[PDB]
This record gives structure tokens, C-alpha cells and sequence, in this order.
């Protein structure tokens, strides 16, 4: 009998892309790219602002991208919680799936929903766990290269180079390694030109940017010693740098002078170190695995504003770099133990602990002198110190209740330091209807633990009105310690007939989203003393939204119309996503997403590809930061559109194989307009808040032993 977790990575909402389909789908840089192909997954920002809204990130069944736990080897990363938390849900990172680079990636796991929750922390959505290239019995090794040259010369070209090596030291010993260097070019600044929303008054010239670029540098070891034939113990060490290439990205698109002199400049840097020490057994009566983890994060970058307008954007008078530091620390043991009297049954027994140390001298420096002092704030000096610590302890078990019915209960107990204890319960049935339908259900309480900077006090935003709900007046946005961890009932119902390479489903989820945290509605407290009009201003906290909603469809169809020749469709359609206390939606999502890939092995050492996806409507948010109905342009919406592809890979030995394809065939096109509300002197942009990239044509090699 499989283990509880191996077994759920057969339910409907689980996805795997196998290194043969990143050859076959070949991403610029991030991995994102390929990995929002599967059914249930966007790419998406984390609310409806339209902030950094060319840095979109992975999101799971409309559940937003801080749902999404992304590991790497079945351990967790977390550096992009290094970087600030905005007013409205957003920060200035580009995700966490950069850190792996593509060529050196075994398969990547996606787990949705219900059979995701048993990962813990930040698996609401779900889980994608990126699987490295691994030794085996021989020295074996590649270098994989790419590179793409777009029509349109604003839009940012990628050059990406790595290898790996890996194979035996002594008979009882292997290593692994890989390095990889990667830049993907920024876009011009003026790319956006023409399509920016209208631009008044002194923000006149002002313009939302492209995407940001990035400089990689990917360094690993590992290396594996057999202690005997039932332990194995791994010692490995990750060096990750990016830098960016900055291009006018600021949150609301207002510009300075700061902004302007740092085009072209690296403005962040992230350094990731990790070290790990992993114990694996396989024993008599079961197997085995403890590991620890420690992740510091250095994310270094130029000090922005905290007030208003003024969030988020290059301040002259503080002029520099400063770093926040991430220390993230994971330890994890489980025992895996088949019991064969009653059922045949596989019991999972296991605990968890994390820290995270977040250390972050310039978020938390936001005065109080303007709109008045806050009771038990001071308004200097403040800490720049956070942390939480998880416990956690576990059982699942998968049980035979007869041949083709398997039934999988878990529970999971998890207790914060700050935050309490959180009970998640889960689970997931797969029967057999007949040798080619199968049936399968879920249903599982996930949990999210506020993040650091929803939970500090000490963290402190400030608008004259503009961004404060339900007046004009100045406001102050706080932390707030006495929130609740956010929770999700994520169901889903699912079937499939799977035949001869003949595959067609259809799942259905529903996620009932309780206490989802968002900035608050209604004012607290107020402030007193201060400045003029700006007196006394109200104090607003973090707050837990008490429900919300999300649903939609899961399908896949895979036929295979003749021997060499596979046509694949995901698709993916959003029936809900709501705020229930504002009516607002939670996430902006395409209506649907489809995404069809034609395969012909037209020769043994040839095969051609064809890519369309299909997205659909996109519509804003209705209401903008003081609760009104949005105005004008800010209403627009995307229509739906496609983007086809064309690629190939030609094998000119086993050895050897080119790589050559066109993404976006029709030179289909989108611009950043701004963000999808209005502001003073700057029109909303509604749903028009990323850069589409045009046709773009790509070549690569891959060289292996
Ligand atoms: C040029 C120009 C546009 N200028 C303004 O809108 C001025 C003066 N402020 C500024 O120009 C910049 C830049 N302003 C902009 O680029 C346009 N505003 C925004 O994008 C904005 C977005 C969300 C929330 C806000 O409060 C915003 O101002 N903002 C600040 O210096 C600022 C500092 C502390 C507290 C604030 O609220 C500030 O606005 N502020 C106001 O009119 C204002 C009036 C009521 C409420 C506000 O929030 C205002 O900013
Ligand atoms: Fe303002």
C-alpha cells in the first residue's frame, strides 16, 4: 500500500510536468511560464489592485500566489516574504520560482486543493514542488542552452546557460551539481508608450513600466553517502543571486527624479543561501525521512516611501540601499508504516517546526508627526525585528477499503506562537468504477498563517485620503497581532475516464475561504494631534475578512489520434471569486484559461509542436480604495484572446539535440496601462495591468551524457 502522500498525488487536482515537457515548452527564465499551463493555476496578482502588475506570480484555483507553497526537493522557500507587504496585497517581488533553473529539473508536482492542505502552511491554494535532476549509478551530465530574439526590441530577449554533473565518488558515495547563469533583458522604459492610461497635471509623462529584468546566478551541491543499505544521508548547499534590471516600476506610476536616473540600474538584489541535511530510511517494517533546512534571505534594495502616493516608489530623501533578512529555519521528520491486519493500510506518522526571523530596517519608519500620534506606537526607532514559530504534528493514512477504493483521512495539528493552535482535518477518496472510470472527492481545511507584516503593529502606512476607505480624510493602515490564521475548506468533486493513452476529465472545486486578511474597512481608533487638515487622522487595522469564495472547473482532454501524434487540452474556468463582505472580487482571473498542445513525433529524430491558449474576459475590481464605484477607463476590460506557438526539437544524436520554436505566432500584443484605478493626474487602466509579449522567436541546444 502506497503512503497517504504518494497516493493523493493521484487526485484530480494534481498536475506533473516532466523534464521532456519543459524541452518540449522551453521557458524564457522563470518557471512560471510553463508551470500556469496546468488546470486550476493562473499567473496572477495577489489582490485586485494592478500593483507591480507585471510581476505576476503562481496562483492556484483563484486562491491568490501567497497560497501557493512552492518547495524545492520537498523543502519549503520563502524568501519573497522578505519583501514588503503593501496597503493592497502586493509586493515588489517576482515570486519564488526562479530559484531552480529549468534544464536541471527532474518534474515539477502541482497539488490543488484538498489533497494539498496536509503541507501545512501556505498550501490554500496549493502546493508546486519543484523535483531537481538527481545521481544515479553512472556519471552522467548535460549543458542546455536558449536563447530568444523578439520581433519587437523593447520587449526584454533572455539568454540562459547551465549545466549539470552528477555520479559516483566511491561505491558508497555520489554527488550532484549544477550551475546556471541567466538574464532575462528588461523592457525599454518607453514600451508602454501610447497605451498608458491618460496622464493630467504633473504626472504628465509618467508611465507604467514593462517587466523588470533579472541577472541569475544558480550555484548547487549535493552530496549523497549510503551509511548502509537501509540509511542514506545528504548533505547539500544552494547559492542563489538575483538582480534586477529596473525599468520605471513604481506602485501607483507616479515617477521622480530617483526613478529616472536608476533605468538600466540594479535597484534590488536578492541573495538566497540554503543548507539541508536530509536523513532517509528504508527499513524492515517501513521507511523513513528527517530533514533540516536553513534559508537567510538577504533582499537588498533602494529605500522607498511609506505615505500615499509617496508607497512605493525611489525616495531622494533617503537616498540608498538598505537589506531586510530573512532567516528561515525547517526541520521535519516522518516515519511511514504499512499495517497489513484489518485493511491493508499505510499509516504516516510525523512533526514539523518553523522560524521564520525576518529582519527589515525600513518598513517599519513611517512617522506619525502629520496625522497625529498612535497610542502605543512610537513614532521612531520602532523594531525591525519579527518572527513566528509553527509547531506541527501529523497523521495521515491511506487505507485499502477494497481493491481500487482507497480512502486517505489525515489530520494535521499546527500551533503558532502568536496566532494559536489551528486544527487541519482532510479527506480524499479515490473509487473504481470500471477499469477506465474513476471517481474522486476531497475535501480538507487548509491553513495560512498571517504573514509577518499583517501581524507587526509596528508596521505602519499612511494616506492623506486617497487610499482610505470610506472618507477622504488621512488614515493610518496598522499591523494588527490579534488576527486569526486564514482558513479554506477546499472541496472538490472529480471524474475521469483514463484508456490507451486516452484521457478525458472534469473536476469541480469549491474553496469557502474563511478570515482572509485584507486592509480593514472601518476605522478603530484615531490618531491625535498632527498637522492642519491631516489632524488627528483615523486609524484603520489588517483585519480578517470573515468569508469568501471561490470556484470553478478543472477539465483535461488527451486523445491520441494516431500513433506519433498527441493532442492536449488543460482547461481551466472560474466560476467565482468573492469578497463576501464587499461583493468585490478577490483575484483579477481570466474567465477561463484553455491550453492545447498538438505533439507529432513526425520522425524518430523529430518532433514538432503546436501551442494555443486561450484566455478569456478579464474584468477589474468595482470598487477602488475608498469603496465608490470605479469611473471611466477604470472600468475596462480585457476581451479574451490567444496566444498559438510553433517549436521543434530535432535530435542529431543521442547526444544532441536543437530546439527552435516561435511563442505568440499572431504577434498578439498587450500593454500595461497603469493600474485599475484612477488616482489625482492618473486615469485608471482597469484589467490592463501587464505586459503580453509579442512574437518572439527562440532557439536551444542540449548537450548530454
Ligand atoms: C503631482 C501630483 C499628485 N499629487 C497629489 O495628489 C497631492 C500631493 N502628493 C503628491 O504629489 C505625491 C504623489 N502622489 C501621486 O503620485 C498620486 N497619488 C497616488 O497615487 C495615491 C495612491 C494611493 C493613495 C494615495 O493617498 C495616493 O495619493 N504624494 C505624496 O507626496 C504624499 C505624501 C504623504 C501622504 C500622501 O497621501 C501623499 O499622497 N496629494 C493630494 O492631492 C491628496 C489629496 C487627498 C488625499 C491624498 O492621498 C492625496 O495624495
Ligand atoms: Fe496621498
Amino acid at each position: 500500500v502506497a503512503t497517504a502522500q504518494e497516493e493523493t498525488k493521484q487526485a484530480p487536482g494534481v498536475s506533473i510536468i516532466t523534464a521532456e515537457d519543459i524541452a518540449k515548452r522551453p521557458p524564457s527564465n522563470d518557471l512560471s511560464q510553463i508551470i500556469r499551463t496546468m488546470p486550476g493555476v493562473n499567473l496572477t496578482g495577489n489582490s485586485s489592485s494592478g500593483q507591480r502588475g507585471n510581476n505576476r506570480q503562481i496562483d492556484i484555483r483563484g486562491m491568490g500566489p501567497e497560497n501557493t507553497l512552492i518547495l524545492v526537493d520537498g523543502k519549503p522557500v520563502s524568501s519573497r516574504n522578505s519583501v514588503r507587504y503593501g496597503w493592497r496585497g502586493e509586493r515588489d517581488s517576482r515570486g519564488d520560482t526562479n530559484w531552480v533553473p529549468a534544464d536541471q529539473v527532474e518534474r515539477i508536482e502541482v497539488i490543488r486543493g484538498p489533497a494539498a492542505a496536509r503541507y501545512g502552511n501556505g498550501a490554500a491554494g496549493g502546493v508546486v514542488n519543484i523535483i531537481t535532476k538527481q545521481a544515479g549509478a553512472e556519471t552522467h551530465g548535460n549543458l542546455s542552452v536558449y536563447s530568444n530574439f523578439p520581433q519587437h526590441k523593447a520587449e526584454g530577449a533572455s539568454e540562459r546557460m547551465s549545466f549539470g554533473l552528477n555520479g559516483p565518488l566511491t561505491e558508497n558515495l555520489s554527488y550532484r551539481v549544477y550551475g546556471n547563469i541567466a538574464k532575462t533583458d528588461s523592457d525599454d522604459w518607453d514600451i508602454n508608450a501610447g497605451h498608458e492610461s491618460n496622464r493630467t497635471g504633473k504626472q504628465a509623462g509618467t508611465l507604467p513600466a514593462g517587466r523588470e529584468g533579472v541577472r541569475n546566478k544558480d550555484i548547487d551541491g549535493l552530496l549523497s553517502w549510503r551509511l548502509t543499505p537501509e540509511q542514506t544521508l545528504e548533505f547539500e548547499a544552494g547559492f542563489s543571486r538575483q538582480g534586477n534590471i529596473y525599468t520605471g516600476d513604481t506602485q501607483n506610476t507616479n515617477s521622480n527624479n530617483y526613478v529616472k536616473q536608476m533605468l538600466g540600474h540594479e535597484t534590488n538584489r536578492m541573495y538566497r543561501e540554503t543548507y539541508s541535511v536530509t536523513h532517509r530510511g528504508e527499513w524492515d517494517f517501513g521507511s523513513s525521512l528527517a530533514y533540516l533546512q536553513y534559508e537567510k534571505t538577504r533582499n537588498s534594495r533602494i529605500n522607498e516611501g511609506l505615505a500615499g502616493g509617496t508607497e512605493g516608489i525611489f525616495d531622494p530623501n533617503n537616498a540608498g540601499f538598505y537589506t531586510a533578512t530573512l532567516r528561515d529555519l525547517t526541520a521535519h521528520g516522518e516515519v511511514n508504516l504499512p499495517l497489513h491486519l484489518g485493511y491493508e493500510q499505510t499509516l504516516t506518522l510525523g512533526s514539523e517546526w518553523t522560524e521564520q526571523k525576518l529582519d527589515d530596517p525600513s518598513s517599519n519608519t513611517q512617522n506619525t508627526e502629520e496625522g497625529g500620534s498612535i497610542p502605543g506606537l512610537a513614532g521612531k526607532n520602532r523594531s525591525s525585528s519579527s518572527s513566528a514559530r509553527i509547531f506541527s504534528l501529523f497523521a495521515e493514512d491511506n487505507i485499502e477499503l477494497m481493491p481500487g477504493t482507497m480512502l486517505t483521512p489525515g489530520l494535521r495539528w499546527d500551533h503558532h506562537d502568536i496566532v494559536g493552535d489551528n486544527w487541519s482535518p482532510s479527506l480524499n477518496l479515490s473509487h473504481a468504477l470500471t477499469e477506465r472510470v474513476t471517481l474522486k472527492a476531497g475535501i480538507a481545511r487548509a491553513y495560512k498563517a498571517p504573514n509577518l507584516y499583517q501581524l507587526n503593529p509596528d508596521y505602519l502606512l499612511y494616506s492623506r485620503g486617497q487610499g482610505c476607505y470610506g472618507q477622504s480624510t488621512s488614515c493610518y493602515l496598522r499591523g494588527n497581532d490579534g488576527l486569526k490564521a486564514e482558513t479554506s475548506v477546499n472541496k472538490e468533486l472529480g471524474i475521469e475516464y483514463s484508456h490507451d493513452g486516452l484521457v478525458a476529465g472534469l473536476t469541480y472545486f469549491r474553496n469557502d475561504y474563511k478570515n482572509k486578511i485584507e486592509s480593514g474597512l472601518s476605522p478603530v481608533d484615531h490618531a491625535s494631534g498632527g498637522k492642519g487638515d491631516y489632524a488627528n487622522a483615523a486609524i484603520y487595522q489588517w483585519e480578517n475578512v470573515p468569508k469568501a469564495v471561490v470556484e470553478g472547473l478543472e477539465g483535461t482532454l488527451t486523445l491520441p489520434l494516431a500513433d506519433g501524434l498527441k493532442w492536449s487540452n488543460n482547461l481551466t474556468y472560474m466560476l467565482q471569486s468573492k469578497n463576501k463582505e464587499t461583493g468585490d472580487v478577490l483575484s483579477v482571473t481570466p474567465r477561463y484559461t484553455l491550453n492545447s498542445m498538438l505533439d507529432w513525433q513526425a520522425t524518430d529524430d523529430l518532433s514538432l509542436q503546436a501551442t494555443v491558449t486561450w484566455y478569456g474576459k478579464q474584468k477589474p475590481k468595482k470598487y477602488d480604495y475608498h469603496g465608490d464605484r470605479v469611473t471611466g477607463s477604470a472600468n475596462d476590460q480585457l476581451s479574451p484572446y490567444a496566444i498559438a506557438g510553433l517549436g521543434g526539437t530535432y535530435r542529431l544524436s543521442k547526444n544532441l539535440s536543437l530546439g527552435a520554436g516561435v511563442d505568440n505566432l499572431f504577434d498578439k500584443r498587450l500593454f500595461r496601462a497603469g493600474n485599475a484605478q484612477g488616482v489625482v493626474g492618473i486615469d485608471g487602466a482597469g484589467a490592463a495591468t501587464y505586459n503580453e509579449p509579442g512574437r518572439t522567436f527562440y532557439t536551444s541546444l542540449t548537450a548530454s551524457f
